[PDB]
């Protein structure tokens, strides 16, 4: 069963972003779900899903910390932080769009948590 790695997908993976400005994080972040309450902090990984399954194996990761494993490639990045004094919609988003290596829990070879302490 994994439905947390389909959960990753929904709240980490955007394939194609489209600009990753701040009006890239105000939508992506509605149209997923992550705005009631708003999210503080959420980046999502761009390219393809392999690269991001492959942080599971010794192809593109390593075991790092307690839990995690840190990825050997850099991926695209885009986090969106939110900006204002209300947990509540609407949610205005800051955009910093990144390229670097990424930390992820795995579980039966698939990334079903992101570390989001590494983007803060």
């Amino acid at each position: 069963d994994n439905s947390r790695y389909t959960h990753f997908l929904t709240q980490h993976y955007d394939a194609k972003p489209q600009g990753r400005d701040d009006r890239y994080c105000e939508s992506i972040m509605k149209r997923r779900g992550l705005t009631s309450p708003c999210k503080d902090i959420n980046t999502f990984i761009h390219g393809n899903k392999r690269s991001i399954k492959a942080i599971c194996e010794n192809k593109n990761g390593n075991p790092h910390r307690e839990n995690l494993r840190i990825s050997k490639s850099s991926f695209q990045v885009t986090t969106c932080k939110l900006h204002g004094g209300s947990p509540w919609p609407p949610c205005q988003y800051r955009a910093t769009a990144g390229f670097r290596n990424v930390v992820v829990a795995c579980e039966n070879g698939l990334p079903v948590h992101l570390d989001q302490s590494i983007f803060r």
